[PDB]
Parts: structure tokens; C-alpha cells; sequence
């Protein structure tokens, strides 16, 4: 299982960095324009707020294949071993081909359909990133759509695995991983609704109380 | 599969020795403070009640990293294989990387969430251990909850284990080994309900006295 | 929907009296043993406890038929409107119909077969009591049980209705009235696990602390 | 509902009257054989045997139509309204729709075809009576046969109704009656097994042992 | 529950007419060609086997609208209360709309798809004929078809009833029968092995044998 | 149940008009395109070719409240008791409300969600349309969607309707009248390949060749 | 079925009052708080933001029964016909009985069990309000537990009904309703999220491209 | 698979070795009541009744460890082979434990519970064998409970086997079978009517006949 | 996947020896007496139609099983490797049982019942063969008996496998098929109408229409 995050925050990271056993962080550009950073500041000041290790993504903007090639270019040379993600179009598909032609790792991204994600993934993209929660909003079933999506992979393609984003609450990430999901990423409200359980906070509570009311102290 | 007794009482665990193959005796603050004498003491006690034998099982309260690392620093001392469980939080995360990093082997504890198991098993816990019964109480369903999680263990993190706690009816610990759990532990009067049965005590009685009449001795 | 309470203290029933839509309080031969008080002052006590209201349940003790015969006309000399509930044997078959001929409401108690409570409502008892923990206890399954019972009294003896009894956590009696129980019965523990919830204190805890935080007052 | 004993003696009839709110006693020529007595005799035996009251069955033993219409005419004279219960083949068929026409109610028997069942109902008979023991043994399915029955039974012909025999266990009577039969009967053996159970012995045992240990009495 | 005859033998029909509750017999002119006796016969033959009651069922063989409008005049001069079916096709269409609109009940037959026998039912035909022998062995199935066909037939148009046709097996009339259909027909062969089983003679013979033995006689 | 046609040619419709009972034709502006003809005289025509009755839909084009307003002003105008059809927007349902308020029936199209339909629903509209066919080519289900969307009509707006379009397959059609559509509209191709079977083809040929083989005619 | 709003703006109240057939506004201390006005100032803001019409739901504050009780009387003072939600502790019970007996409408909030809102459904509230979110936020599941409220509801307490609160994404509105929901209440966003959807507008756009393409005009 | 029988004589031991491929005969001390012959006897000559093959099991019949350590000393004995069934009370698991330890292979019987077996196994008897027809007549579900007790041990204890006993019908057995059950044993009735059926026996009869209709004689 | 033929006409035989790949034929004593020639003439003939490969199949006739093991004797001196079925009896049990310690595969024909089937594979029969159609005749299940024999033979004797046979349409043998039977064998006539589709003919018709079409000839 790879766990990642969908966020650009050198801080939260690094905070986070100690919690979670962190695989890496994925990013897209629509939360590079909330940090405001230009991306060859992001990337080195991320990487080096995870410690330099773990795994990196970064997602071009071009239309033509060539136009992402080079963009791919461009980002392998900022960071040799980043995972270029593309929107799936024709010239995504496109962009795909040639790009795993040259053996650099690619992500499916922007993925509606179970039918799109498994066409990319046979184009030869590592990984598949559909839209939980864009397409759950927009009269879809998200949870059933990467059912089918990760049964087509498995019994197809065995090599490509599920990359899920896009969440709002924990239950979708809960499903999403019940549905077989290989690796899924999450924001920072809802990796802290993770964590964080009025339950889980009385049960201690309560259970020190018990040991105080006992020995006298609190520490063993 | 592996059996445990959720208690603290000397006699109670050695006279049960015979009776069950215990594989060991988990304990929990809660249940020290019940006992009302120090783990320095019921430790070593309880070890020679198994006869040297089986697995143990201590719970820090500490909130820092560093303060459960110390208080499972002081348990290794005490008892070299024993087993540390940590309350799990951001700091229970914390505490379990950095001793798996030191390779002591820790349970995950007060589990309310199968993504909050989950996350333990990620991080590296050997075990985890949600509460059936008070899951159960307070509105969830502590069988699915915990079937949920099986799944995701055999699913993504293969050497992690569920330990299945806090039970109050023997029905609860059928349905958690259905649900595949590899390891139990149950408490004392569970215990007993398990292997009492009038059914099975006047079938013995109707066994006997048809030898009886038979053979003039109830006998060989 | 009828709600009652199996136990026989007097100022805990007061006091609950305030809190639940109390519908009555139901009494057995084993919780007048643990209250040790003699049924001529607890009845009446009771009764005033929800201030001459609800419903009243004693159980009989004679193994004859004008045994409990005999003990249900003691019943209804002390409390009028007493219902009086007997075990299910062949002599409780032959006392629930005769009672049934004469008039006087009557409860099937420890039933432990959906066919054996369809028998006695047959014979005419108003309410059938399954012990659902014992029957959980001792291997079977209280829930399916309670199950095929209404599903049976619904079919065949519409007039019957199920008083489902004998709880340990709040589970079994959701589950209970899940299945289509008229009425049901629960201690005072499982009562009182049923109307807390940690999760309910924090929510309204930060909801007050909002409203504080915002005008200073604690009540509109 | 209806319930009923298929057996001829009238010792136990007379016993069992008192416990159970019987509906009638079924008979067959089996059974008669094994009782060894006369029809002509043991009828008003065990009719006084039920009080008087109560319904009566009794089967033909002819091969034509015209057959065991004369067995029905000796029968209705014997005693007025018995119904007489007719072996389902083609001059079964005829013999039925014949007795319907004379307006004398009947039961169809040996019934092993769900379809044959259907069939002998449509002819004109109220009653249909499947044997599920046997239909068991040869290899079929005797509670799937008796849902298809009843089901086909209710959505067609509703005046028919369904009514078991031939049963082993309590299991079998419990099966039937959960898929809907309006009747059923069942032998002296299976009623013993049906209305004893050791959990509840040892439940009223435990019972007046602590209402004994409370008041120094057993006795309420 | 309507049942009826799908043959042409005046013989048979007549010995079956004492044996099954017949509600009529219907007629295709394939069998009847196999019968090879004129329709002007046959139908008045037949319609005096039943013994005078029951439903008659003829088909038209035109292409045109008015072909079959003219056909069934002469079908309704012959009988004057004959139901005529039409295969269904546009032309089949149309004329079931014309003879709806001249009051002349209509059926539909060659029935190969749910829908088309739905569009059948809305242009007013009082039967639809689907056949299911034909349907399973073109690789369809024909007992799903039958109940969707009733399921669309129930909840559109209640007037319209399924009359199932083309048997083989006994399973095929039950299927057909389970799914809800309110009349079907029934071939000889298969009718006739409706109404034999060897269990059931086997059983009649050991109770007549049993009788035998016990009274040293046969009769009652 | 109301079957109505999409599309706008005259020809087609009149000759459509002999084979189903036809209830109405919807039109919308991209078949009106297709059609070359405007508005003002393609809804005579068609009228004309409906004999005069059925139903009539025509759609609007604005996108302000009032706009659309107007334009039904227009359409009523045109033909006094026409059904508009709006396209559920913000502004849809406006316009929804507002007509609601005039009392004329509306319609509405372009539903890609069930929320969207029942929102539209209670708004007012008299019934709903989905696009199934664009609804399954972006990836969703447009079944499963129709089946949402008639059990959430059905539960709290009784007087909604569903009204199927978008066709592409019979199959599509047969699907969404099992899930109890009260209406629905269909294409002139799947209508063609709606009432084509080759097997009944086949199966008439069969017959008349038969009848032939037989009377020396294929004639009655 | 009846549809609320759960915000505080009188702008954007006033502005939605347009677009959706809106039964009422539901506020919140929490939300008041946020708004940080009076709320004898708010509320008839709101109340003329709905034209005058439509239901008005505010919360009680204090802790105590008759803290409640002196609540809900200054609420009704302000807002005479204004229902009245209380959390649900022991104190909200006895303030929901006893406000029942002198027939002051009620809502049960703060909802995390089905059993709990069952309880004070029986205590007499009119509605019960869930916390979908919070629910499957905290490990649990909203969807299930609503469901199980549901059909307790429909169960044993006709006249109480269930109004789904605390949403985040459209899945939780659609699922609750599926489940049977009475009635929910939206914040604003996703409110906004059920009335667009690209793929509606890209068909709109299409729709007036080939209305363009054929007239000249996209008009008319 | 293996298949056994439980009974005791001779003659019909012997009798049947010619039919069904034994594996060999478990015997109970009622089964040896009921033959009336005491062990030292009857071992021997059933041993010589097998051909001197299979696999033998009696029972202890003391009720403290150390007594059920002579009886299987003295078992071991008399045949050097045999497999030694205990009871299941405490003093059961004791002895199956040190039996364990012993090298003995042992057998669980009078199981009434599928925790109960379960636990048997991990103490290490070879065999478990639940009472299938005492389980289903005191109200529980033998095959359901036979169900879980395979699935528990398959996943925990992949050594231990189902031994299903005590039957009355040939559903039973079939039933047990299907769940898995390695080895089944049952009694001379069921057995007979395992290799009987009436339908088998007409069939051949036919066969015959057919035969000497083609060749004037029934053999080949 | 084995596929074998039910008749003994060798015209049949050698004319679709080109068309299916036949594994083997299988005969019995009925279609051999349909066939009216002797079995020594006839089975020589059908090896010669074979082409000189395949299976071969015949059954005995004797009630002893020393008659039938002549008779099988009698059978594998005319044809070296042929099978040789045997009825299903006591006597087929003991003549399978020394049949096969001679090392001779064989057959168990007649099979009615799931567990007769096992008990002859036990045996050691190589195939087992029930009679679907007569199974469901005699209102049984034929497919679900196969798919509990096919479950039982996969689980208890991996060596054994299904024959299935009697069929009446195509329907059987693929619902057959499916339960995973591992040999099938099927009649003339449902053969012809396996391989033959008005579908598929009018689909090859319009096929080879739009070659000529194209090309002015319907060659390639």
C-alpha cells in the first residue's frame, strides 16, 4: 500500500512527515496555484521536507504530444525520478505511448471512466488517478467506478495499479481501500479526521484516570 | 491462531492453564489497576503462572514519542520479549515508527477506526486490537468493523494481525473468528460460558446412566 | 413500540422515570432474589414508583399446574391488572390455556425455541419472552431466533407479541427491535450505555464553546 | 393456523389433549394398521378423546373412482363430518372433483410433486398434504417443495391450504412453518422432543435454587 | 388459474376432460394440420369434448391487417365467442388495434421478446403467448423472459395475463407457474407425466400392503 | 403506460401511427434541426398525422426565467395544450416554478442526475426525463440512474412521472421499463428493430408451410 | 418530502428562495455563531427572506430540563410557530416528554445512534436529525445508520420522521434519500454542487449550436 | 472422505462391508449399553467383522482427567489403534491436552457448539464430532453450526476434521456433506435408506422390460 | 470436456462423426432395444463409424452383482476398453466395488440421488451419470442435484467426474455444462437443434446479400 498527500505545504509536510510513514507526495497544479510557489522552488523545499526520499508527481499543462513531452523533459530534468501525471485525452494517450517508449513513469490522471483509466492503462501509464470525489458529485458512483476500474487492472493489466485522490470525507477513502486500491493519497483535513477520534480521547482519558485513581501517579 | 486471557489474576490464570492452550496473557492498565498491585510485580508472577511460557502483553500512557519509547524501554527491561502496546494517536504513530525502527514489536490498542488500524499496521504495529464491545455500545458495529479491517490487513499489510478484545458474550468472539481474526483474548467469566453447557452436562448425565443400566456401574 | 425495565429498585426506577416513556417494569423470581425484599411491599412500591401507571410482570414458581394456578390468583389479589408470565413446560402449556379460559393475560418467559413461544401463543399467552443472551451464551443465535419467532407469531398469531429480554450490550436490543419486536425490556447498565455517547458530549461541548466564544451566555 | 397428531392412540390423545390446543388428529391406514384396532371403533374413541371437538381425517384405500366415493359415503356416515383424505392419482383427480361436486370436504395425500399438489387443489380440495420426510429421503428437497406449494397455493387458489406431515424432526415442522403453512401435523415423539428442552430445565432450576437461597424457600 | 389444452384429439381431450379442472383448449394450425382434420370440424368436435364449457383458441395464417380482420370473422362466425390469436409482427400490430376496436378478444402468439409481447398487450391482445421451448433451445431463456414479460405485463398493464405454451418438461410448466403466470397449456405427453410418479405408487402400494397385513383384508 | 415518439418527420409518423397506439410524439430542437422544417409547421403536421390526438412536447431555447417564459408562451400559443420541455438549470428551475404558478404542464430533459430529476420534480414538473444513452457514454449508468430516480418519485412526489429517452438499443428500453418507467420514447430504427424477429419470421414460415404441406393451401 | 436549508445568510437565503421550493431554514448555534448575530435579529430576516413563509428550526442551549424548557418558551415568544431541537442526553429526554405534554414541537439533534433517535422519537420528537458526516467521519456509517433509524421509524413510530442534516457531498443527500428520508436539509456548496453539472451545460451548448447551425439563430 | 458407522452388531457390520467402502465403525458407550455386550467383546469382533481393517473409536466415561487417562490407557490396550472420544467439559480440554502431549490421537465429541469444537481442536483432538440431530431438535441449526465449525477449523487449525454424527434423515448427511465434512458416520437405517429408492427401482424395472421386448427375455 | 453420443443408429453416427468432435458414444440396453439389433453386431459397427477412436459404453443387466460381473466380463472380451455402467443399487455397489479391484473403469447409471452418485464414486466408479430429465420429471431439480453431486465429487474424490445425460433441450445440457460437468452426451435431436439458428442463418444470409451487392457475385 502507498500512502501519499495531495498538498503543497512545506510545513504540514514536514509536520506530517512524523506521523504518517509517508511514501512520498503527489501534486497537481491547481494546488500549486494555492501555495502561490513556482514549481522549482516546490519540488526541492517538499523533497527536502520528506526527508529526500519517498516518491514525487507533478502534472504538465500542454495540449500536443510533443508539448507534454517536453514538459516530461523539463521535469525529469528539476528531478530525475519524479512520475510525470497527464490528463487523458487522445494526446494523452498519445503523450503516454511515446513517453513509456522512452521508459519514464507516467500517471493517468483526470480519469472519469473505468473504460478511460483501463485505456490508459494499456497506453502504459504506472499508475491510474481517477476523480473520487469530482465524479461522486456529478450524479456518478465513485466507489463502484473504482471497483470495476482496479477489476479491469487486475485481471487485464496486472503491473498497473490504482492511484485514488479526490476526497472529501474519510468513509471514501475508507471504501476506496476496501476496494482494493494499491495506493491512495489524501488532504490535510481529512488525514485529520484520521487521526483524531472523541472516542479514542475518553477511552485514555479514562484510562489514566483509572491508573491515577490506582497508583497515585500517571507516568508507568 | 493464537488464544490470550484479558486479565490480571495469579490463580485464576494458573488453574485455567490446564484447561486452555494458552498461547499468553495480554494486560491492560485498566485491568493493573483493577489488580491493584504493580506490573513489577504481577509480571514476573504471571510468567511463572504460564510456566516461563507464552506471550506477554503492557500498555504505556505516556503522550510523548519519546515518553512511551521510555516507558517500552522500561518494559523491555523488566520482561525481555514482552510485548508494548501504545493507545493509538498522532503521537501512538509517531511512538510505533520510531520502535519499529528500533525493532521492539508493538500492538495497536483503543482502535476505533478501521482506517485508524489501518494506518498502525502501516506504521508497523504487529498487532492491533479494536474494542468490540465498547464499538458496539456506543452505535458502531464492532463485526463489521472488525471484519473490515481483517480484509484490509490480508489486503495491503500481509504480516499485520488482528488481536480481537473487549467482549462480553461468547457470540461477539464467534462472529470476530469468523471474521478470520488470528488471535482473541477474552476475559475471565467469557471464558467460563464458553465451556459450560447443560445441554452438553445432561447429554454426559443421559451417557453415564445408560451405561449405568446396562452394566450395573456407571464405570470403564 | 412498549418499553419496560427488568429490575427492581425502586429509586432507580423513579429516577428513570423522568428520562425514558416508561411503558411498565417487568420482575422475575431472580431479581426479587437479588432486591431480597418480599413481593407484597416491592409491587406496591414499584407501582408507585411510576405513580400507579404502566404495566406490571411477576413470574410463578409451582411446577403444577394449579400450582401456578394458585400462584396467579395470588397475583391478581395483591395487583389487579398483574400480567403473569410462566415457564414454558407441558404444565406451562396446560396453565397458559386454562388461564387463557379464564380470562387473565398471560407472558411466555424462558423461551429458548422460536417453535416452543409459537406454541405457547397458541395457547393463548399474550407476550413471549425469549432469553436472547442465554441463547447467544449457549451456542445459538438469539437474533435469527427472535427472528423467525415474529416472523412466525406475524403469520400465525397476529395477536401475539414478542417481549424480547435478557440484555448485554445495546446491540442485541438494536438488532432485537430491528426485527420487529413489539415490545422490549433492558437492564439498567445496558440502559444506561444506551443514552451516553462520548461522540454526543464532545459535539455539544464545542457546540456550547462556539456559542460561548461568541456571545458569553449559556442559555438563550 | 391448525394443528394436529397423525396417530391413533387414544391414551395418548387424551393426554396430550390437555397440553396442547389441539385442532383435530389426522389418521391414516398406516397408522391404523399399527394401532390394529377397526376404524369403525377407534374413531369414536379418540373423537371423545379430544373432548368431542375438533376436526377428523381419514384416508380411502379403493383404486377407482367410484371407489373410494363409496369409502367416503361410509365414512360421512360413520360420523358426519369427517374429511375424507384421497390418494392424488388420475382417478384421485376424478374422485375429488366428484366429492367437490357432492359438496364433502377433502384432503389430497401422498403428494410429492409440488405441480401434482397444484393440480389436486384446483380439482376442488381444501387440503394438501405433502410428505416431507420422504421427499427428503429420496433424494429431493421437502422445504423447497413446500415453499414452491404454498406459494403457488396462495397466488392462485387461495381457499386451498397447505398441511404438512411425515416429519422426523422438530427442524422439519419449524421449516414448514416458515414458509407460510396454514396447518401441520406431527407424531407423538416429535411433539415429546418438541416441548422439552435441558437449557430450560436447568434455567428454572437455577431459578427457584436462588429464589430458595433468598427466602429460605422455593415457594413463592 | 386458467389451464388448458394444446392438442386436437377429440378422444384425448374427452378422457381428459373427467381428470383435469379443463378451463378450454387451445389450437394452433400446426397441430391441427398434424391433426389433419378441417377447422369447421374439429372445432365443434372438440367444443363437445369439453362438454360443452371451456375457452376455444384459433389462429390466422394472413399477412395483411385486413387478411386476419376477415379471418377472424369467419373464426367468430363458426364459434361465436372464439378467441382468435395473431402472430405478432406490424401487421399483427395493426390488426390486434382493429379487432380491439371491434370487441373481438385477441391473443398473442409467436412470442419471442418481452417487449414485443408488452407492445402486444398495450395494442389490447387479452393473452400473450410466449414460447418457451423455442426461446431455450435459440440459446434465450425463456423462464426469465416469461417473468419479465408478467413483471411488465402486472405493472403497466394489469388486463393483459400470460398464457405460457411449448412445453417439454414438467419443470419448464413449474417455472412457469413460480413466475406468476395466470394460465398456461399443456401438451399430452407432458400432462400425462404431470400425473404419474413412482414414489407415489409405491407409497400407495405399501399402504394398501401394510392394511393387508394388519386385517387380512384389502377393503376400508 | 405511454409510449411516445422522438422524432419529427410526418411520413414516419403517420406510418407509425397504424402499428402502435401511439399516445404523443416529443420533439426537440436538435431533431427539428435534423429536420429542416421550422417549428410553426413541423407541430401542425405532426398533429395532423397523429389523427388529431396524443400528446405533443417541444422544447425551449433561452436561458433567463422570463425568456423561457415567453417562449412556452410562444409554444402554447402554437398549439394550445403542449407539454415544454426546460432544461434543468438554476434558471430551469425558475421557470419551472413560475409555470407551475400558470398551471401549464412542463417537462423536464437533459437529467444527468437523480437529485437534478427529483429536484425538478418538486419544483413541478409533470414528468422527467432522463438522456440514458449520453448518461452511459460518459461513463455512468443510465439504468441504474432511471431505477434511483423512479424509486425516489415514487417514495415522496407520487404525481411525478418518468419518461425515458435517449435510445439507442432495445435493450436500453426493455431495461428501463423493468424498472417501472411510466413512459418512455424511442428512436424509429430501435422501434423498426423493436417488432423484427428473425425467429419469428422463421417461425410463421414454418407454420404456413405446414398448413400448406397439410390442406394443399396456406389459406384458412 | 420536505426540503430545508441549513445556513444563516439572509442573502443567500433569499436568493435560493427563487430557485428551489423551499419548506424551511434550519439553523444552528454553531452556525448562529459564525453569523455572529442576535438571534432575535436573524431570524426574522430569515422569516421575510422566505416571503413569510416556510418552517423555522432553532436550537435550546442550556443544560438543564427546565434550562431547556424556559428556552423553547422565549423561542416560541419570538417566533410563535418556530420547532424547537434539543441535543439528546438524559435532560433532552425529559425536556422532550414533558414538552410533549404541552404540545411543543420538537427536534432530536445531535443524533449518533439509531437506537438514540428511536428513544426520543418515543419520547415524542417530531424529527430526528443525524449527523450523517460527523458519523462516518468518527469510523461509523451514516448511510446504514439512517437506514436502520428509518425503518425503526416506520416500525413502531409512524408519525415521527427522519431530516438528514450534516452533508459534504451529494452522495450523502442522494443515499439518504434512497434510504427513505422524510426530510434533509443543504448547506449552501453542495447545494450549489446538485444544480450544476458540465456535462448538462456542454448538452445545452451542443443544443443551441445545431439550433444555430440550422435557423441562423439559436432563438426561437 | 471418510465414512463410519455407529453401531455396534456384528451381523449387520458384516453384512454391509460388502456394500459401502468403510473406513471403519465409531461406537458410544449408549450404542454398547444398547448391545447389551461389554467392550472387551464386542472391539474384537467388529474388529474381525471389518476384515481387520479400519478405524475404530470408543468413548471414556470417567469425569477427571487422570480417570479419562486410565480409561484411554485401558482402550489402548485392548485395541493398539483405536481413537479415544472425551467429552468436552474442562476436564476434557485437560485431557485432551496431555493426550496431546501423549501422542494419542484423540476425537471431540458431544459437541454443542461451534466455539466449543473450535476450541477442542487448538487443544488438539484429531476429530470433532457435533451432535447434528440433538443440536437441531433443542432449537439450534445443526448445519449452520456444522458450517462454521468446518470454516473455523479450515482457517485456524487445518489438521483438525469434522466427524458429523448423530442423523435421522438422509437431508441431514447430504447437508453435512455439502458443508464439507471430511467424514460423516451414520446409522443402519439412514444408511438402508441411502440405497434405496422406488424411482431407481422402477426405472430398472422398465429397463428390463424394454430389453425382453426386444429379444423375448431380460438378459443379455 | 468430454462430449459423447446417446444412441446407437450408425447412419446417425458416422454422419456426424464430421461435424462434432466426438469423444465416444455411450449406449444402453433401451436405446439398443430401440435399435432392435443385438449389441455384439451393433457396438463393432458403431466402433468402425468412430473412425476407430473414441469411448465406449454399455451397461449390464443381471440383479447379482457376480451376474452382472459376468456380464461385464462377457462385455470386455467382445470390446477390449469398454466401460461398462452398472445400475446404482446395493448389488451395483458391491459388483462396482469388485469391479473396480479388477482394475475395470465402470459407470453408475440411474443416479437419482446426490448421494448415491458419491457413494458409487467412493465405490470407485470412473463417471457418474444421472438422469436430468427424469430427475425433473418426477419433480425434482436436475441442475441443482448435478451442481450438489459435481460439489461433492470436487471435494471428496478429485478422480471422479460427471456424465450427464438424458436430455430433452439444449437448455439442460447448457445449465449442465455450467454446474461444471466434465462429460456430457446428448441425443440426435437436441444435437440438430444445438447446432442450427434461424438467427444465425438469416444473419449469414444478409451477409453474403451485401457481398453480392457489393461485388455482383457472392464469392470470394
Amino acid at each position: 500500500m502507498e500512502l501519499y498527500l495531495d498538498t503543497s505545504d512545506v510545513v504540514a509536510v514536514k509536520a506530517l512527515s512524523r506521523i504518517f510513514p509517508l511514501a512520498g507526495v503527489t501534486t497537481n497544479p491547481s494546488i500549486i496555484a494555492a501555495g502561490k510557489k513556482p514549481l522549482d522552488v516546490v519540488l526541492p523545499q517538499l523533497h527536502e521536507a520528506m526527508g529526500g526520499q519517498g516518491r514525487l508527481f507533478a502534472q504538465v499543462m500542454a495540449t500536443t504530444a510533443e508539448g507534454m513531452v517536453n514538459d516530461a523533459l523539463k521535469l525529469r530534468s528539476i528531478i530525475a525520478d519524479i512520475v510525470v501525471k497527464v490528463p487523458v485525452t487522445a494526446e494523452g494517450l498519445a503523450a503516454i505511448k511515446m513517453l513509456k517508449a522512452e521508459g519514464i513513469p507516467t500517471l493517468g490522471t483526470a480519469v472519469y471512466g473505468a473504460a478511460q483509466g483501463l485505456l490508459s492503462a494499456l497506453a502504459g501509464a504506472e499508475y491510474v488517478a481517477p476523480y473520487v470525489n469530482r465524479i461522486d458529485a456529478q450524479g456518478g458512483s465513485g466507489i463502484q467506478t473504482v471497483t470495476d476500474l482496479h477489476q479491469l487492472l487486475k485481471m487485464h493489466a496486472p503491473q498497473a495499479k490504482v492511484l485514488a485522490a479526490s476526497f472529501k470525507t474519510p468513509r471514501q477513502a475508507l471504501d476506496c481501500l476496501l476496494a482494493g486500491c494499491e495506493s491512495i493519497t489524501l488532504p490535510l483535513d481529512v488525514a485529520q479526521q484520521m487521526i483524531s477520534y472523541p472516542a479514542v480521547d475518553a477511552a485514555v482519558a479514562k484510562f489514566e484516570q483509572d491508573w491515577q485513581g490506582a497508583f497515585g501517579r500517571t507516568s508507568i
